[PDB]
C-alpha cells in the first residue's frame, strides 16, 4: 500500500538509539513525526535490506511495526519510532528496570502470536519470521501495546528451534518454538540458557539433545501445557499460531490490567532455582482467584 520514497534531506536525524538484528537504528524526524531510521553500515547487509524492505512492505497488522517509507541516498529504512524501546530492555536491561504484571506478560506474548499468525495466514505463501525473541520485539504507549520487528531473516540460538540449527527442512513452526521460549522469558524475567553460555554451538548442543528451560513453579496447568506444547523436538506436536492465538485470548478473562502502562518502579535480582524449578517473576495467586470465582 502506501510507500514513501524518501528524500535524505526531509530527515532530521537525532541520535542513535541502537543495533537491530542488522543495521543501526537513529531517531529522527520526518514531516514533523517521529521516526526510526535503520541504515546499512556493511554492503553486506544489503541483502537483509531489500527482505525487510520487500517484506515489511507487504505486512499491515497492528503488533507488527510501521513502514513509512525508504530512501536510497544513502540507502536507509523509515518506520515507526518505538518509544518504549525493546522487550529485551524491559525485561533484562539496565536499572531501574521497571515492574510489570502476570497481565503484562501475558498480554505480550497474545500480542506477538496476533502479529505471528498474520504472517502465517499471508497469501500466497506464509511469512515466516525466524528470528522471534525479545530484542526484536518493541513496545510502545507505555508499554502496553507490542510490535514484532527486524524482518531482515523473513545471537539467536537461545530462541532458535532445533530443525533450524540441525539444517533440517522447516516450517513456520520454527516460530512458535521461539515463542514458547518468549513465554517462558517474560513469565521468569530470565534470559534463556544464561547459565549454560559459552559460544552459541553449546546451546545448540543442549537444546538438539532436549534441554529445554526449567519448569516454573506454581505455573498454571494450561499455561504450562501451551509452552511445552510450543518447545516440542517434533515441530508437528507444537500447536499453530491461529491456536495460540485464541487460547492465549480466552486466558486474558484470568489476567485483567494488561492496558496498565509501566510506570511503577522494581528492584530485581535472580534467587537460583530450588529444586529443577525456578519461580515466576510474576504473579499468578490472582489467575487463581479469578479461575476458582468463574469455574468452582
Ligand atoms: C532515552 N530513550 C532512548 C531511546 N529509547 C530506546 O531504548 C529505544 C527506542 C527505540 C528503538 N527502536 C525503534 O524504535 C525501532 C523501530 S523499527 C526498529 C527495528 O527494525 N529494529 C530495532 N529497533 C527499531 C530502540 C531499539 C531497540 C532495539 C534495537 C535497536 C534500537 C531503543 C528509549 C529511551
Amino acid at each position: 500500500g502506501p510507500l514513501h520514497m524518501i528524500d535524505y534531506k526531509e530527515i532530521e536525524v537525532e541520535e542513535v538509539v541502537g543495533r537491530g538484528a542488522f543495521g543501526v537504528v537513529c531517531k529522527a524526524k520526518w514531516r514533523a513525526k517521529d521516526v526510526a531510521i535503520k541504515q546499512i553500515e556493511s554492503e553486506s547487509e544489503r541483502k537483509a535490506f531489500i527482505v525487510e524492505l520487500r517484506q515489511l512492505s507487504r505486512v499491515n497488522h497492528p503488533n507488527i511495526v510501521k513502514l513509512y517509507g525508504a530512501c536510497l541516498n544513502p540507502v536507509c529504512l523509515v518506520m515507526e519510532y518505538a518509544e518504549g524501546g525493546s522487550l529485551y530492555n524491559v525485561l533484562h536491561g539496565a536499572e531501574p528496570l521497571p515492574y510489570y504484571t502476570a497481565a503484562h506478560a501475558m498480554s505480550w506474548c497474545l500480542q506477538c502470536s496476533q502479529g505471528v499468525a498474520y504472517l502465517h495466514s499471508m497469501q500466497p505463501k506464509a511469512l515466516i519470521h525466524r528470528d522471534l525473541k525479545p530484542p526484536n520485539l518493541l513496545l510502545v504507549a507505555g508499554g502496553t501495546v507490542l510490535k514484532i520487528c527486524d524482518f531482515g531473516t523473513a545471537g539467536s540460538a537461545a530462541w532458535m528451534a532445533p530443525e533450524v540449527f540441525e539444517g533440517s527442512n522447516y516450517s513456520e513452526k520454527c516460530d512458535v518454538f521461539s515463542w514458547g521460549i518468549i513465554l517462558w522469558e517474560v513469565i521468569t524475567r530470565r534470559k534463556p540458557f544464561d547459565e549454560i553460555g559459552g559460544p552459541a554451538f553449546r546451546i545448540m548442543w543442549a537444546v538438539h539433545n532436549g534441554t529445554r528451560p526449567p519448569l516454573i513453579k506454581n505455573l498454571p496447568k494450561p499455561i504450562e501445557s501451551l509452552m511445552t506444547r510450543c518447545w516440542s523436538k517434533d515441530p508437528s506436536q507444537r500447536p499453530s499460531m491461529e491456536e495460540i492465538v485464541k487460547i492465549m485470548t480466552h486466558l486474558m478473562r484470568y489476567f485483567p490490567g494488561a492496558d496498565e502502562p509501566l510506570q511503577y518502579p522494581c528492584q530485581h535480582s535472580l534467587p537460583p532455582g530450588e529444586d529443577g524449578r525456578v519461580e515466576p517473576y510474576v504473579d499468578f495467586a490472582e489467575f487463581y482467584r479469578l479461575w476458582s470465582v468463574d469455574h468452582g
